């Protein structure tokens, strides 16, 4: 065509896939359109010139000796430039004395509203609190059943249990690690009120199919997107979307925080009431519901968030590049049936990078990677919900079998992946994996 | 032979220091206890200290047209900001903002300060109370006897975790729960007493403990406004604190703490505070559920700096309270207002006087309109008078005579550590002028 298609840089997952192809190419010109959003701020300087990803984004030093590769060194999750930006904003915020309530809260919620294309955003004190408040705002009563997967971080089930709800675990798709929509309908009872899909590891659940089931059975859908910021069409089919801004997330602040996003005004109002003591919105000390929590995000953290968010599109792109590099360079191990690699799909933001290895070999693979090559791997998370050793599980969740969740749980292995990870470290992870796995198979 | 004046920063010793420094000498040698809370005291405490000049930099003639009740920009000093920026310069590059090493250090210093074996730092005072109740074994429907004049957070912590507030009347002089009204409210469903050290005044904890022991009840105290009280926690199973930035000691965000001497109880608090996980074993739950309610490492680093100001600030608050009580004496002597008692068991988070029910609205308006003096009433609506379905279904018809009367009379005057004596002069002269014009 004589007509150049524009590449809209929104920083979202689907658009990042296109950007990946383009930034791998030679011509990087006017067709690359940076959307005027805070999330793209760090792209502005970077894209002034033609980019070589390996050198310009990763400072690839193939010849730098690597003797150990930590899975997630938290000191490297925040860059020197971020620290400088944060110290700068705190120099202005601290003398204001406004650390809990304050003006940065509304600005941060407004920026999120625009980014998520959701009318209302209520910033909370954590992702866990976002889920708990969202459930209550949606009308959860004690005993109401909430269909959910058993392989999320414990926060998901805790938010349900703390709100008085009853988790009903259903099996996952063992390739995507997300709730299998084909298993949801089987679990529905007259007590079911909610479906709580989790976009685990940053992979988008099958939300259209989930919404079809929810509509058929008049269920509400609250999605745990705490690991999924940047996903294209996040929240399209959900009544409530929840986010975490914990410092290890794709976008985080410097403490605990999260958010609830919704298009529904009455639901938003109820979220605000539950997030702040049950008070009438913007009228302190006057309760209009039975009770509420002390769970708004702090103004100080919102100010920090407005700085760290400037790095989000670039960071999510770097995560995608890393994931693409693992998938391509480890290809042979999957072609020969030794491992499973995730699919390079547009509906993933690569918070964690899961491969699957043989159940019988995983412990040895992890040990050998660490002992022989100093490569640290991990398994998020070590214990499934229905296998936790608690009185509730012992008393009520006995006899529950989730065949696919249990099998995938025994196979999954997470490889290091975060935006400041180096390609030379990634080289060592991959070479170590090739060496160890060929030792496993004989 | 020299008697020593020990400076601990706690309320009883502050009262002794006040008397000593006002020329009623309690001894010879000033001895500052080597505690974190006393660090900033060391910069200004000298043998011949002039409190008005050395601590308040009294500028009698400074031009003032407004006296805000609580300007939050003044609740944090330039020196605090400097200390905080310096600590954050070191914390930020560590990348440790939630879990981290300053947490344990902050808990340890609080443990030493409070003389409590175990301290669990939480994400707010509200969460401290909620977690404490759950750790003490609160089940849905269990009743918690408490006053109705606290901030809504107190009842909210009970209600959130399944509990049932049972409101009893206060002592209308102290604003604290009346221990003589507790026994009559006890039912087979009562498991807790939750006294509140309202405005910084210590509840009658020995009497509350006597009742609790008699009825086998647990005592969890809301001391969210009471940090610095002598013998805080002596008769409580759990003590809760808030480090909200407006408190006598606060951080730069939400935070709180639970303190207890009981190890198994502390273990349950830690479990509930962090996802129900085994203590220090992430991802392995040992109780049914938990919250994400630990204090952030970043705020703990900040608290380790701001706490250096606590003893000095609490003393400044006491000096201000004493100045109000002394200078407004005539208005009480002639029956126009009631002043709080100058007692050792107060840390003066808020300064409540009482005025006539019929005149309070006019007094507040005239102070503001005529003199630019802002006052306030903490808090505007009592628990059993909130317009919620629960109140209509359960607390309708409830009559708390002393609480409701005191609630209609209380007026809080500006009082915070960085408040100036020249502003306080304006508050006091304004009050005289407004009362006198009413007569
Ligand atoms: C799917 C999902 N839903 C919900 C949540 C809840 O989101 P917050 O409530 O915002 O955490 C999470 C959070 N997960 C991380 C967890 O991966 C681990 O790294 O531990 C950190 C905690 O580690 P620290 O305590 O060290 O911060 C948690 O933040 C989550 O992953
Ligand atoms: C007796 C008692 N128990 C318990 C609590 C609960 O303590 P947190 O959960 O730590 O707040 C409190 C807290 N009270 C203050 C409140 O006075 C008001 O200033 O509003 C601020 C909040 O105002 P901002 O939202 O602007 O910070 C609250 O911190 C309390 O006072």
């Amino acid at each position: 065509a004589g007509m150049q298609k524009q590449v809209k840089i929104s920083g979202k997952s689907k658009e990042n896939m296109s950007l990946l192809k383009h930034l791998k190419g030679d011509v990087q010109g006017k067709e690359l359109v940076i959307e005027d959003s805070i999330v793209n701020e760090r792209w502005k300087q970077v894209l002034k010139e033609k980019i070589d990803i390996e050198h310009d984004l990763f400072n690839y030093q193939k010849n730098r000796e690597i003797s150990k590769v930590p899975f997630l060194p938290v000191d490297r999750l925040i860059t020197n430039d971020e620290v400088e930006d944060i110290l700068n904003t705190l120099t202005e915020v601290l003398p204001t004395g406004k650390f809990t309530s304050g003006p940065y809260l509304e600005q941060f919620e407004k920026v999120l509203s625009t980014y998520l294309h959701k009318r209302y955003v209520i910033a909370t004190s954590s992702g866990t609190d976002a889920i708990m408040i969202g459930l209550l705002a949606l009308g959860l009563n004690p005993g109401d059943e909430v269909i959910m997967p058993a392989n999320s971080f414990s926060a998901t089930e805790n938010a349900v249990l703390a709100s008085g709800g009853v988790p009903i675990y259903v099996d996952i798709n063992p390739q995507t690690f997300c709730i299998d929509p084909d298993k949801i309908e089987e679990a529905i009872t007259p007590y079911t009120k909610f479906i709580l899909p989790v976009h685990l590891y940053g992979k988008h659940s099958d939300m259209q199919h989930i919404r079809q089931i929810a509509n058929r059975y008049k269920l509400k859908v609250i999605e745990d997107a705490c690991q999924g910021i940047g996903l294209t069409d996040l929240g399209k089919y959900a009544d409530i979307t929840t986010l975490s801004f914990n410092p290890y997330k794709n976008f985080g602040v410097c403490g605990k925080a999260g958010a609830i996003a919704t298009d529904n005004e009455e639901l938003a109002k109820k979220c605000i009431q539950f997030s702040y003591h049950g008070f009438e919105v913007n009228v302190k000390n006057k309760k209009v519901i039975n009770f509420g929590f002390n769970s708004k995000m702090d103004n100080l953290q919102a100010a920090i968030g407005l700085e760290r968010m400037k790095y989000l599109s670039l960071n999510n792109f770097k995560r995608l590049f890393l994931a693409d590099r693992y998938i391509t360079q480890l290809a042979e191990l999957q072609n020969k049936g030794y491992i499973e690699l995730p699919e390079l799909s547009e509906d993933h933001v690569w918070h964690l990078f899961p491969i699957k290895v043989r159940t019988e070999d995983r412990a040895d693979i992890m040990t050998k990677l660490n002992e022989d090559f100093g490569v640290q791997t991990d398994v998020y998370y070590p214990i499934l919900s229905h296998m936790q050793k608690t009185p509730l599980v012992q008393d009520k969740y006995a006899g529950l079998q989730l065949v696919h969740t249990e099998k995938a749980h025994s196979q999954v292995l997470h490889l290091p992946l975060y935006p400041s990870f180096t390609l030379e470290e990634q080289d060592r992870v991959m070479e170590g994996l090739f060496h160890v796995i060929k030792q496993e198979i004989g």
